[PDB]
């Protein structure tokens, strides 16, 4: 029902935030496979075969069996160390953007809860307007009966009327689409939120854009991550440069082999060539390889990646122009949140000074009833606009956090202390 | 021209719905590739080598000449197996996706098609609204000549023509736009369409939400591709599992070889050994492999690929929430539209009989020319929000079919039936 | 300050642009690679084993040393010579991307640049608006005080000049948005611009429909894109069926074996084979293999590819109805601006003329300040439509160039040629 609840019954739920947890355990899981070359490597192979010789050699068959324990381990192999930092900083990016979704739940999960509240306002002032209207209309269909005005008036305030009662189903449709939305994030369906305190709501100049700018440069998670994706991109060329290298592994192994002979040839003038052996053979060997020349090969794939830095580059720049126009839209959106406050209640007042002084003509006749019923929109018209100032003022707030990296769970508690009121998001 | 007969021409040459049929068709092929490892494998291979022995070994040179037809079976390997579910599980999921395209192709015509409609029906009401202010204004003009009106009442219906004149080629910009975008869907240009049946229009109440919902919990491809897709994740864990798991493999072969050796060795206390050999064999072989130990390489793969079914499972619990937002949004939709529609169609009437009010209030002097005028706008705006709203009532049931997962070609036909007369896509 | 002075700052540091001149670069260098399996390959190898005899060759241990150069020529290999083809192909494609951001950062900068001076025109347009409201308001407060008018001519006014003080804050914040645009693709902060010259501004009527679609069939990159697109399918056809084929190869060494045995059973009965060796090697030979029969696995790559290319073909198809939609919508939009900046020129005449006659009419009490007030709004709207209509006129012929595929710098300049005086993008 409040903010703080809302958004604790979305994070233990939302799936979409639970996928993203997962891609980051798979990422760090990975850094065990990714280590994995660097570990001894042990398997059992074990054969059967049969021969049956043929043009100069009919006459000479066999059936051998051999079974062995293989062990390969790596000695020095850059490639292999490569892979594995290249997994780490992998799963070091995966966990920004891990927390780039946390503050997106929070940004959105607050985003969705006013959402409701504007169109719960919305619909109040669109019946609010509905009955005041309808008493206009009452009051003229009875003084119309009683001689008083001309049954015009009665036709145009129907009219008016009218046109209102057709507000509120787009209002009110409105409103069940924003509580789906809110159901949609948080799993959820909410029959009644706490309402913005408006008595005690206040606006706050925002810190100078310098020093949001300055923050945001250190903490916005987009530009950690490009940061880390730029590095990423200059470890690949590491990579790249370890095709050059040579390599030195170890060979180790245990196997025996049988082999019997057989058939016309076997003995007679061969000698001992073909008798049965059961070898038997312990091995430990030492592997060296070095490249030399491959077609240019190596090289084109770090020509290749040197490209791909600059490109990584060109995004880390790409990301840099981002935060700066989001961290000086969203103070330059805060600021006129807060003139647009200020300027919509001056709005409500003489919009309702301008309504009485409407009626006041329309009784000796210098206004008409049409005049009063233009004021009456002028006036729910303004009050609605004051009342979408101040939540875009709150969800400013929200951008401009997470444009500096920093929205969380307390920021919301502070939106939370602003509320209080239960408000049904389905009333009649 | 009717809504059958454009759909039937975009449902043969739509590219969108072509290339998805082909992407289908390719997946489907793959499962012939992913079986292929299963069966018999057969080469050819033939060499021909030269040496030229040295230190220890100068003297012994020969050269060799072999060919010969080798062939692997498959007999024991899970993972083969393994590859082969995978690939028709993933023929399976791109079957449900054709299935989804399918249905977008429909809801995507229909929907440009009404929107063709709705674009002519606003152009008509500009149109209408111009010829009332025109009549306004020819009017006044007689009766300024006549010292009936002041000049001041001509002056103000031309200011409000002039308007109405540039209403008018943005409402023309949108028909035009809007046939394009039937174009681009269908592939044709359409001079003329069946336009909606009016006269014989009715609105039905939705099945309750909870109904809607079962059904497209049953139903909806969404969600029955999420399915399929938490059930490919939970057969590739097995795959993972494999890698544990002893392989048995069947070999052959048939092959020749010759060899002849030369130099200043090649006999002189050689015994035999360098004479010329013509050998011919024949093999067959059972060869077995059993991993032990990978560095943690197996494990790793299992755990990612347990992590990556949870992964699944959350996209299962999102696509879960989406159809709830989906059926419940275009149940309300639906419903507001139909109280819409019922508004819409009294403010049409009092808007009417307001603007008559306004004439014979002007030719007493109890209204002005201008109150004629914002009361023409204001019946003219009634009359367009009505019309569109019979095109969103419309598209919602389009909606809420293709949210239940079962929008058809004779869903289409009862569409077509709510059509008759010819109206120009392209009027003067 | 101008628009060829911004486009020229924004063409040397665009990110987004010299990310994909990378992109591109990489591609083009990637062809070194794909050659270079053609290429000699050539390597060294070197090792040492140790061996330990047992169950029937207990008795026999030793230790070898090896080492040599080894390298690899190919000869017939279709599969190579198509994976280069492939290569240069997917550069092609690449220069075509590259061709296409080129022409995109030209619009999107001359684009935004009209973006900051319609919200500049929109601002002064407003505050041209307050003024005239405020000067109502304070002739209205003297007549007041002087007993020539009621006090709700004054609270009507006033109520009046409070909404559009509501709107100066919004103008001012689009205003402030559009320059944050601006220096997002740019990379700089603009405090004047060189405005459109509306005093010299002048429409011209497009080219004939049929015409710009011929050219645009002939040059728009993103069809000359989908046609290299379709092109690279066909090739992977050809590399599919490259799996019939057989191979030619050549390999050519030179290597030396040590050797020495050891332990109980090396003589005795031996017979020199457990002597020490000293092998050495020149070694050259051709090796040839012919695939014969693969499980269906080749053929069912090519049935697979032969879908791929027909969804190469649908694309194509997707791409030219995108075009046409792209053309002909933008031939359509420059039309209509064309006639709404007619519409509008005309509107702005009639709309100060009805303001003039409700004063003269308010003067004589056959109007009142609402009236008066309302006209103020008529003309202010009328006078920022006709300014909209023509930087939308600007943006479409932007638009068509870019369809046809030949927007340059030359169109630039003809665009920088329509602008003249300096306004500022932060007033007061």
């Amino acid at each position: 029902e409040n903010l703080m609840q809302v958004y604790q019954q979305a994070r233990l739920s939302n799936p979409e935030l639970r996928k993203s947890a997962a891609d980051r355990d798979a990422a760090f899981e990975k850094i065990n496979e990714a280590r994995s070359p660097l570990l001894p490597q042990l398997g059992l192979g074990a054969d059967y075969t049969y021969s049956n010789g043929y043009r100069d050699a009919n006459g000479i068959n066999s059936n051998a069996t051999s079974a062995s324990l293989q062990l390969t381990q790596s000695i020095f192999d850059m490639s292999k160390w490569r892979a594995l930092t290249l997994q780490e900083k992998a799963a070091g990016i995966q966990d920004v953007t891990y927390q780039t979704d946390q503050q997106t739940l929070i940004l959105n999960t607050a985003t969705a809860y006013f959402n409701v509240l504007n169109a719960i306002d919305v619909l109040s002032y669109t019946q609010a307007q509905k009955e005041a209207i309808y008493r206009q209309l009452d009051q003229t269909t009875q003084r119309f009966n009683v001689g008083l005005v001309a049954i015009t008036d009665v036709q145009n305030a129907r009219a008016q009327y009218d046109t209102v009662l057709a507000n509120e189903l787009t209002a009110r449709n409105n409103l069940d689409n924003a509580v789906e939305q809110l159901r949609q994030i948080t799993g959820n369906y909410y029959p009644e939120l706490a309402a913005l305190n408006v008595e005690n709501f206040k606006t706050d100049k925002p810190q100078p854009v310098n020093a949001l700018l300055k923050e945001a440069e250190k903490r916005n998670l987009s530009l950690l991550q490009a940061r880390l994706s730029q590095d990423l991109a200059r470890e690949q060329i590491r990579q790249a440069q370890d095709g050059h290298l040579p390599t030195l592994d170890l060979t180790a192994s245990t196997g025996i082999s049988d082999t019997s002979y057989s058939g016309s040839k076997t003995r007679g003038a061969a000698g001992t060539q073909y008798d049965d052996s059961n070898m038997g053979q312990n091995k430990v060997g030492l592997s060296f390889s070095l490249p030399i020349y491959q077609g240019g090969m190596v090289n084109s794939q770090v020509k290749q990646a040197q490209y791909n830095f600059v490109g990584a580059s060109e995004q880390l720049e790409s990301a840099h122009r981002s935060v700066v126009q989001t961290v000086r839209s969203s103070f330059n959106n805060i600021n006129a949140s807060i003139s647009s406050i200020n300027a919509y209640k001056q709005a409500v007042v003489s919009a309702q000074s301008s309504l009485d002084a409407m009626e006041a003509g329309y009784s000796v006749g210098t206004r008409t009833i049409v005049d009063v019923l233009d004021a009456t929109t002028t006036l729910y018209n303004a009050k609605q606009e004051l009342a979408n100032a101040r939540y875009n003022y709150l969800i400013n707030q929200l951008n401009i956090k997470s444009a500096l990296g920093t929205l969380n769970e307390q920021d919301l508690l502070a939106l939370n202390n602003a509320l209080s009121k239960p408000v049904s998001t389905n009333p009649e």
